[PDB]
């Protein structure tokens, strides 16, 4: 249930519901993954989603139309949240885009299913922390949905 689809064949920002802020991936300067105000609209906050296969049918990897890198989720090793090189070689590619309901209507989780986690989005902690992620069956928050938009 609650499977999110988002449109293949356009770049899209993704936008944190708690933080306002969009996701980003460039190679320089420091930090390489990060998020942005999103009034600021720059090249690096673009993704494509890539449909995947077979166990990962229904889930996409979000690849960076800036440095080419898919997004990853994992507990460990560190950095727990980043981007690597290809077009989803490793399990912790693999979003599940989990549907909100109620007043989440509109947006999702981005619900890395090999790794059990949920990237976040916030501005209640420092800057080290505020992309991240938390364990996926676990309490809900704010910091955890984010949209789609196209401006
Ligand atoms: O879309 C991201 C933009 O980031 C801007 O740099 C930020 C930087 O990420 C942050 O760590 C801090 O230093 O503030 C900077 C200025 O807002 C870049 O200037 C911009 O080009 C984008 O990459
Ligand atoms: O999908 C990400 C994979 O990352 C691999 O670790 C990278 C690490 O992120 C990078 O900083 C550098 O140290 O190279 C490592 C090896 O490619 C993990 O080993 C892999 O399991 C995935 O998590
Ligand atoms: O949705 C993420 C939640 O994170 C919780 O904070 C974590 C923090 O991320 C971690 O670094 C460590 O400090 O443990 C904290 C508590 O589990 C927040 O409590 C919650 O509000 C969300 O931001």
């Amino acid at each position: 249930s609650n499977e999110y689809n988002p449109p293949l064949g356009i770049a899209f920002r993704l936008c944190g519901l708690a933080s306002d802020r969009v996701l980003f991936s460039r190679v320089s300067p420091s930090p390489e993954v990060f998020h942005h105000p999103k009034s600021e609209v720059y090249p690096d906050q673009w993704f494509v989603a890539i449909p995947g296969s077979g166990q990962n049918a229904g889930c996409y990897a979000i690849k960076s139309k800036n440095t080419g890198k898919v997004l990853f989720s994992r507990m460990s090793p560190d950095p727990r949240v980043g981007h690597i090189d290809g077009d989803g070689k490793y399990p912790d590619n693999w979003f599940k885009f989990e549907a909100g309901s109620g007043k989440y209507a509109g947006y999702f989780r981005l619900r890395a299913v090999a790794s059990d986690t949920v990237l976040v989005s916030r501005t209640s902690t420092g800057t080290d922390t505020q992309v991240i992620n938390y364990p996926a069956t676990s309490a809900k928050y704010d910091d955890q949905y984010f949209t789609i938009l196209f401006d």
